């Protein structure tokens, strides 16, 4: 149920997504994460950006309090947001997440997105024309500061998110590198299966962690409603009928069988319980190949909001 990371720690291969659209009230993240843990999730994904770490930590700590799990059974990821890329601000951001969580360490701390914005409590600062107030930070300098968080024991493992290949080689080839990224958390699903980036990550012992593995929240204005609905896919639905599963389950199983660690968000008790059944069955080689054909280079989360600056990850081929 776990993949060994390039730093020797273990990451459960199914992870619970906690991000939800802003309209969802904060209290739902607490109850959803508790259900997820009860249902069998041990890997929990959050971030400063999500504004739920107080609730997600309470949920985690509640299931420790009631004897469900031990701290060491839980793999909790946080992420450094773009307003704290500056080296001096990286540890303060990690310590703020920890005080919010009331946890002593995160199992994994990621650079969330490689484009920096102006420091300040505003996660998306903007000028009067509505344009983003970008910042100028050496991402290698950011990484050195993330590394010291591992030195200090505040983050068991460290990694990146939304990095392309050239950005991974920039970390990888940096002089004096102490710690490789253990993972690169990116959008990945049968409509955007990241085959090329996945093959690169493997080459460097970097785990690819798939987000929007189920086709994403589809929340406007982040995703176009005219994009195809992954979970309405004819092939996924046929494999669902054949296996007596669901299309979400097919989508999730596909990643596990190609060596991708897979996130899955849901605030619904029924589907939270359904999704941990990804371990109960398996796809054949021919079904895997059919799902491979579904690729349409369809990115749900383009994050145009942050395009323009060079660090914008999604302009390269991969
Ligand atoms: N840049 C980043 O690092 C980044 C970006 C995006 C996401 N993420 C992270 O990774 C997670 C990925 O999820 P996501 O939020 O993009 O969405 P997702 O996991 O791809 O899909 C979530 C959506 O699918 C629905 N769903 C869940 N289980 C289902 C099931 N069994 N059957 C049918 N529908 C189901 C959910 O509705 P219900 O809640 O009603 O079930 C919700 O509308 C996020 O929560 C977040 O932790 C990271
Ligand atoms: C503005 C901006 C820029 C980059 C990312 Cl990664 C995000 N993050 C998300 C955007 C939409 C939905 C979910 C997220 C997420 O990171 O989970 C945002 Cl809000």
């Amino acid at each position: 149920q776990c993949v060994k990371l390039n730093d020797g720690h273990f990451m459960p291969v199914l992870g619970f997504g906690t991000y939800a659209p802003a309209e969802v009230p904060k209290s739902k993240a607490l109850e959803a994460t508790k259900l997820a843990i009860e249902a069998g999730f041990r890997h929990i994904d959050s971030a400063h950006l999500y504004n739920n770490e107080e609730q997600v930590g309470l949920a985690i700590r509640s299931k420790i309090a009631d004897g469900s799990v031990k701290r060491e059974d839980i793999f909790y990821t946080s992420k450094l947001w773009c307003n704290s890329h500056r080296p001096e601000l990286v540890r303060p951001a990690l310590e703020r997440s920890l005080k919010n969580l009331q946890l002593d360490y995160v199992d994994l701390y990621l650079i969330h997105f490689p484009v920096s914005v102006k420091p300040g409590e505003e996660v998306i600062p903007k000028d009067e024309n509505g344009k983003i107030l970008f910042d100028t930070v050496d991402l290698c300098a950011t990484w050195e500061a993330v590394e010291k968080c591992k030195d200090a024991g505040l983050a068991k493992s460290i990694g990146v998110s939304n990095f392309n290949r050239r950005q991974l080689e920039m970390i990888l080839n940096k002089p004096g590198l102490k710690y490789k990224p253990v993972c690169n958390q990116v959008e990945c699903h049968p409509y955007f299966n990241q085959r090329k980036l996945l093959d690169f990550c493997k080459s460097k012992d970097i785990v690819l962690v798939a987000y929007s593995a189920l086709g994403s929240h589809r929340e406007e204005p982040w995703v176009d409603p005219n994009s195809p609905v992954l979970l309405e896919d004819p092939v996924l639905c046929a494999l669902a009928k054949k296996h007596k599963r669901t299309p979400a389950l097919i989508a999730l199983r596909y990643q596990l069988q190609r060596g991708v660690v897979v996130l899955a968000k849901s605030y619904n008790e029924q589907r939270i319980r359904q999704n941990v059944q990804v371990f109960e069955f398996q796809l054949t080689s021919e079904e895997m190949k059919a799902i491979d054909g579904l690729n349409r280079n369809v990115r749900y989360l383009t994050l145009d909001i942050f395009a323009g600056p060079p660090n914008y990850p999604f302009s390269d081929e991969y």
